[PDB]
């Protein structure tokens, strides 16, 4: 339900309303769509674990798990 996502850019966001269909996929998809394009990897680590998209609804049973997003884009910027 409620999860705190923090990117490598020091962007922490605490929300109190998570879905049960995608949960993580919806959050990551909303961030990429908001900026228009994906940063690069857009991968977060849950409890030291990677890949949580498969745990969409499974993540809805948490409602109290810290999330950390990682985005590394050093390809080009001009």
């Amino acid at each position: 339900m409620l999860l705190k996502v923090k990117t490598v850019s020091n962007k922490v966001i605490q929300i109190t309303s998570l879905t049960d269909d995608n949960t993580i996929a919806e959050l990551k998809g909303k961030l990429e769509e908001s900026e228009g394009i994906p940063g690069n990897m857009i991968r977060l680590v849950y409890q030291g674990k990677q890949l949580e998209d498969e745990k969409r609804l499974k993540d809805y049973q948490m409602s109290a798990g810290a999330t950390f997003h990682m985005v590394v884009a050093l390809r080009a910027g001009c």
